């Protein structure tokens, strides 16, 4: 599974219940609030598969926002199990 599919997966499964999925803009704003700069065009490139191979710092920033380890992006075994746990927590929320 590519980075973009995994990131889109997080957008679809980790969000405030009785709100809905975060917008890309909300993520950029949340990152900005923590001293982290990410352009709107770059986030769209990452989500659309136009830019692959994000840096460690980027994956970490996105992982922190979604409250997950970045190993979600880089470890197949881990991704598959955690995605399932997140899905379940999503219904629980």
């Amino acid at each position: 599974t590519t980075f973009a599919a995994r990131l889109n997966r997080l957008f679809d499964t980790v969000y405030p219940p009785g709100r809905g999925p975060h917008t890309s803009a909300e993520v950029i704003a949340a990152l900005k609030a923590e001293g982290i700069t990410m352009s709107a065009p770059y986030l769209s490139q990452l989500r659309s598969g136009n830019r692959t191979n994000p840096s460690g710092a980027t994956m970490a920033a996105l992982a922190n926002f979604f409250r997950i380890k970045a190993a979600y992006f880089t470890d197949d075994e881990y991704y598959e199990k955690l995605d399932k746990e997140l899905q379940w927590l999503c219904t629980m929320r």
